[PDB]
């Protein structure tokens, strides 16, 4: 019943915001009653609290299975995660990151893997320059920032066809050329 | 009266969010009654669109003037005009952009200038390529869209002191050094 419930939501969220979504549709659609919803979760909030957490963790697992495992096909394969990842999960991925204006429990989420996920991207550039690959320019870290929240900002325009934004066909090669430009150039 | 309305307002959104000041507030800080107000602006998410319509075209005429007077140089300016103008209007900018999710308005004057800085951005770089001095990589179109959206979250989150965000005193570096590697780089 719990993912029941999960799985209820995410078809809701395709067609409407969470705030058009009342947990009498969400009880309806699982095949369960309003109170018996309510031992599964305290809120429509918290629904939408465990989809994002699953996505997020679902990345996140996605690269540390590429971390176990030419220098621009290495950073497509890592970019592609969060591409394919969110990019399979639209709806979880717009409603998730507007419920970061009104959700602490969202915001904290959101940053604790941009900070993992910018602590990996620093290490592997670091990786890099160690081996002589690439140049002693900016702080990893600082580059490693601003890529993370490029493509943080850059993918999520791009499912929601944001005006602007870059075509969904065209933001994978889009972002890989300003990772290695910008990784590798002097 | 109107630009007291205004600076109040602007005073006030330092201090607290737009959800926590009144028109009521607005109204005392202006020394003016609660009708006299609602004369000038129908709403206090009026003023709102007033300021950030001010801060956007001030940074728009920053660049303009630029436009009308070597290479890493030409661009850290550039990047500069948005640095100064919205860091120094750092309330102004939060509000804005959070006003993005609830004012059509709001949303439709942000996007109107990004298609505007993206389409200012590509044509540079095309100029860029016309001369000799950067390579034909990526479609100019896209690759403005991803450095302009890069700016946007990237300068925003720096202002905010978000977690994660590149510091302050960084961040223009940080994206002159991601600009010129990715517009001059192979
Ligand atoms: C396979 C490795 C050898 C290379 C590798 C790729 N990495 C990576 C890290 C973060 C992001 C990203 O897109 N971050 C924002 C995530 C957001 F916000 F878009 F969802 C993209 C790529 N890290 N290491
Ligand atoms: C002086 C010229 C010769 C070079 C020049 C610089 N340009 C430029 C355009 C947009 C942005 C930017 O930061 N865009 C997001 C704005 C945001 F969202 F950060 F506020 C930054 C720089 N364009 N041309």
């Amino acid at each position: 019943r719990e993912l029941a419930i999960l799985a209820t939501a995410e078809n809701l969220l395709e067609d409407r915001p969470l705030a058009d979504i009342s947990v009498d549709d969400l009880a309806k659609g699982a095949g369960i009653s309003r109170p018996t919803f309510y031992f599964y979760f305290p809120s429509k909030e918290a629904v939408l609290l465990t989809l994002l957490d699953r996505v997020v963790n679902q990345a996140d697992m996605a690269l540390q299975t590429l971390a176990e495992n030419d220098r621009e096909n290495m950073w497509r394969t890592g970019i592609n995660v969060f591409f394919e990842t969110f990019g399979s999960h639209k709806a979880v991925t717009r409603a998730g990151q507007a419920a970061r204006a009104t959700s602490v429990e969202v915001a904290e989420l959101w940053s604790t893997f941009m900070q993992k996920w910018i602590a990996y991207t620093a290490a592997v550039i670091d990786a890099e320059r160690d081996r002589g690959a690439a140049p002693r320019t900016l702080p990893a870290h600082e580059l490693a920032t601003a890529l993370n929240l490029m493509n943080e900002r850059t993918l999520f325009a791009s499912f929601a066809g944001e005006q602007p934004s870059v075509p969904e066909a065209r933001v994978l090669d889009t972002l890989v050329h300003i990772w290695v430009t910008s990784i590798y150039g002097e």
